[PDB]
């Protein structure tokens, strides 16, 4: 009832600290730790990295769904490229008995929350005036850990092809944009209600959201859990990579 298992994913070892974090959050470790292996470490370089990592993660999560779903609570400590954190949340896709933790740069317990209340506000800028019935794609910039300047987003030169764009920002940007679970809960509410659902209201024939993110670890995992399989449109996530800009990584997609 207070019992929690641990799920650990590190592809970028603080595992000995995780039971202590549970105790600070009304839990205690139940003895079940599920380690998601970094299967294709060494091939982080070539353009098949995300395809191959997703296949490994999917197989690893399927083999433990029976023990996983038997957990009273699952406490998740995941740090990886944002697309794989999104995919992890998609594989877990269960907002109810799952607690997603955030890693901080300083502190006695790097993975314990720095606050128990809302510390930030999240808000939307839209770079278009009106929706329409023609556009099928939207660009979504997530500027939490840093402000992604618009010159970094692939943008079509001709006006008839320019993709409508929205930005989701926080009042406080930086590595501590998320300090509490309350912060993430509020982010996810804004993301779902004022971004994802708003975009589909504005563009009723939407097929795809292109995501360009600078966010801390808890945010992509919680967005992946928030994905509504076969209901949401395709979410294509791009990744900032050295000397190349934002490159397409992977999609969350219906079947
Ligand atoms: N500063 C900055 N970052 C940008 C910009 N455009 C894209 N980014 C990407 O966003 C991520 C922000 O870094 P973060 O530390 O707040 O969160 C990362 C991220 O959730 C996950 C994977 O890291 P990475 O692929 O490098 O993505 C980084 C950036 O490239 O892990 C988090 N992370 C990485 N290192 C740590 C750490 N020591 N402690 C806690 N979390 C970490 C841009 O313009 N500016």
């Amino acid at each position: 009832a207070i019992k929690s298992s641990i799920l650990s994913f590190n592809s970028i070892n603080e595992e000995a600290e995780f039971p202590k974090v549970l105790l600070f959050n009304d839990n205690y470790f139940d003895g079940n730790i599920y380690r998601i292996n970094n299967a294709l470490s060494g091939i982080e370089h070539d353009p098949m990295y995300y395809d191959l990592m997703c296949q490994s993660m999917k197989q690893q999560i399927e083999k433990i769904k029976i023990p996983l779903n038997s957990s009273e609570t699952i406490s998740v400590f995941a740090i990886a490229p944002q697309p794989l954190l999104l995919y992890l949340g998609y594989l877990l896709n269960d907002e109810t008995n799952i607690k997603i933790y955030q890693r901080f740069r300083t502190g006695n317990l790097k993975w314990n929350w720095e606050s128990s209340e809302i510390t930030n506000n999240f808000y939307v800028e839209q770079l278009y005036t009106d929706g329409n019935e023609i556009d099928t794609e939207v660009n979504l910039i997530l500027s939490l850990s840093a402000e992604i300047s618009l010159d970094r987003i692939p943008t079509f030169s001709n006006q008839e092809y320019k993709v409508p764009t929205l930005i989701l920002r926080s009042d406080r940007q930086g590595f501590d944009a998320i300090k509490s679970n309350e912060d993430v809960n509020e982010y996810i509410s804004v993301f779902r209600n004022l971004v994802v659902e708003k975009i589909r209201n504005d563009f009723p024939n939407l097929k795809c959201i292109n995501i360009f993110p600078a966010t801390p670890v808890s945010v992509p995992v919680r967005m992946g859990m928030n994905y509504q399989k076969n209901i949401d449109v395709e979410w294509k996530i791009f990744n900032q990579q050295t000397n190349v800009g934002f490159i397409y990584s992977l999609s969350l997609k219906g079947e």
